[PDB]
């Protein structure tokens, strides 16, 4: 009948020749579509067919802070809710991710937040906040792009537009915190379907690839039916 297949977009031959010998880092933003079913298979489909390694990421615990805009529960019941969400993403994917014929991995956001290197991190990413206009401006920016999808199915009148910022900037922050520490298990290329955010492009520009630039290569993805 129909399939869904995953290409790569824009990876060029020289790149792509790389990726047969190479690792690579899927950060899971759970929720998404791109994330789930036909869409998913389509990418262990793909993983499977030309990289080394995989790892998942489950980017679970991160939105503790965005699910904290609109629902004001304690600190405690987000952080169980954001982990709640990472739960039934293991379970609903299971089925696909076991399909792997390549050595994988599937961590948790957790594991990287609680490193002992991250507060250092977090420390660098405020300080570049705050230095670094090009960044500060980027971070603006994906809090825009951010919020006027995540917030579309509200009334302006609805929303604590103080609060929205605040949180979407932790969220942020954290992200990009966690972003730096991943050069620590030396992941050649980052798989996100969809481009990189803003934040996390800023962050690969000024206080990655500077340092690292054959790590956390970013690789995207296109989706057709067959």
């Amino acid at each position: 009948n129909r399939i869904v297949k995953a290409s790569f977009r824009e990876n060029p031959v020289e790149e792509r020749k790389l990726f047969p010998q190479s690792s690579c880092l899927m950060p899971i933003s759970v929720g998404q579509a791109i994330h789930e079913d036909e869409k998913f298979a389509a990418v262990i489909k793909l993983i499977n067919a030309s990289f080394k390694q995989c790892t998942i990421l489950v980017d679970d615990s991160v939105q503790r802070h965005t699910i904290g805009i609109m629902n004001h529960a304690t600190t405690e019941e987000l952080y169980q809710l954001a982990v709640k969400e990472g739960d039934e993403w293991l379970k609903r994917n299971q089925r696909f991710y076991k399909q792997l014929t390549i050595p994988f991995e599937i961590m948790r956001w957790d594991d990287w937040y609680n490193s002992p290197n991250y507060i250092n991190s977090h420390l660098r990413v405020q300080k570049e906040y705050d230095t670094n206009k090009a960044f500060q401006n980027a971070i603006h920016a994906n809090i825009d792009d951010f919020l006027t999808r995540y917030l579309s199915r509200f009334s302006p009148a609805d929303v604590d537009h103080e609060r929205a910022f605040r949180l979407c900037l932790d969220y942020l922050i954290e992200e990009c915190s966690v972003m730096c520490l991943w050069t620590e298990q030396k992941y050649d290329f980052e798989v996100y379907p969809s481009g990189r955010n803003k934040a996390m492009a800023a962050t690969y520009e000024f206080l990655i690839k500077p340092h690292h630039p054959n790590y956390l290569r970013p690789v995207a993805l296109r989706f057709k039916k067959y």
